[PDB]
């Protein structure tokens, strides 16, 4: 088999039923997942070698970052409610990692600010039961495979991606390797 349990991928153990079609957990503190997100474009890659239909979520993760950890959780709920995903997923990253200019929650709002999302918007989405409900989903999908690690992704709540049996001397072999094998889960 050219694809087999335990390389390429993993099973759960006990599988999710109801979950999105392909799932993602990533952390703005995450070392890995800045590489996925601006080095390797993962999503796109994956996004690019599956039908039109299939349903792609993303989701941000509590367990690095203590306070801003959970902050960035909120403001990516804010990100998901007003649909600017697009406009703020790379200065949230380089904020973080990069200039290491997000301390605060105020910082992370100067982000959605400097990216076009007016102040109003913002505070009104950041303090919304809609944003506390995507809070809880998003918590709740992590809790459900018990996710210690990002990056993460899990195809049909039963199939986990094991980027640790993939090639890794070439970026672009690498990227085809995890979108290959995502396209092979969506699949089974
Ligand atoms: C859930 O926990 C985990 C999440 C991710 C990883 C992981 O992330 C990775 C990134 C890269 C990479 C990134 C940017 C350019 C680049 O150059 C070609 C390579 C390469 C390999 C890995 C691996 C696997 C491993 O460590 O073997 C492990 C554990």
């Amino acid at each position: 088999a050219q694809y087999e349990d335990g390389k390429q991928y993993t099973t759960l153990e006990k599988p999710v039923a109801g979950a999105p079609q392909v799932l993602e957990f990533f952390s703005f503190f995450c070392p890995h997942c800045y590489q996925f997100e601006e080095v390797l474009h993962i999503s796109d890659n994956v996004k690019k070698k599956l039908p039109e239909g299939v349903k792609m979520t993303k989701y941000h993760v509590n367990f690095m970052g203590g306070d801003l950890g959970k902050d960035l959780t909120q403001a990516w709920a804010v990100a998901m409610a007003l649909g600017v995903e697009d406009k703020v997923t790379v200065p949230l990253f380089e904020g973080v990692q990069k200039t290491q200019t997000i301390r605060s929650a105020s910082d992370i709002r100067d982000v959605f600010i400097n990216a076009g999302i007016k102040g109003e918007e913002y505070d009104a989405a950041w303090n919304s039961f809609v944003v506390k409900s995507l809070v809880a989903q998003q918590e709740k999908a992590a809790a459900d495979v018990q996710l210690r690690g990002v990056p993460a992704m899990f195809v049909n709540g039963k199939y986990q991606l094991n980027p640790q049996g993939m090639d890794t001397s070439n970026m672009d072999v690498f990227v085809q390797q995890y979108a290959d094998t995502v396209k092979y889960l969506s699949e089974k």
